[PDB]
């Protein structure tokens, strides 16, 4: 149907922005420390401590099949990056500071993407 079309250009679109908006946060991310999933190789333990571990490459992953519907999507991804890796590093850590950078850092970019959004619709 037409309707159907144009409900996937909508979708598109919306993947345009976002992938913009992921490039904007990971630029938030200079060390790499965010880049890619945690390797179960060298942190054997790590899904006892978190149960839905994300990272930007999974992400982005996601993107490109068009698998993020909504900004409300995304932003739940992007959180579990920051969150998991505050809760499984400590405060005194390279890593919990980076994500608290990221965090701060992300919400300016985030901020102006929910405008975008509902703005363009």
């Amino acid at each position: 149907s037409m309707e159907q079309v144009a409900m996937e250009l909508r979708l598109t679109e919306l993947t345009r922005l976002l992938r913009s908006v992921l490039d904007q946060l990971q630029d938030k991310d200079p060390a790499r420390i965010f880049a890619q999933p945690v390797s179960l190789k060298e942190v054997p333990d790590y899904l006892d401590h978190i149960k839905h571990p994300m990272d930007f490459a999974t992400m982005r992953k996601r993107l490109e099949a068009q698998g993020y519907k909504n900004l409300h999507e995304f932003e739940e991804d992007f959180d579990l990056i920051i969150d998991n890796c505050m809760k499984y590093n400590a405060r005194d850590t390279v890593f919990y500071r980076a994500a608290v950078r990221l965090r701060d850092q992300g919400g300016v970019v985030l901020r102006q993407a929910r405008r975008e959004v509902d703005s363009i619709g």
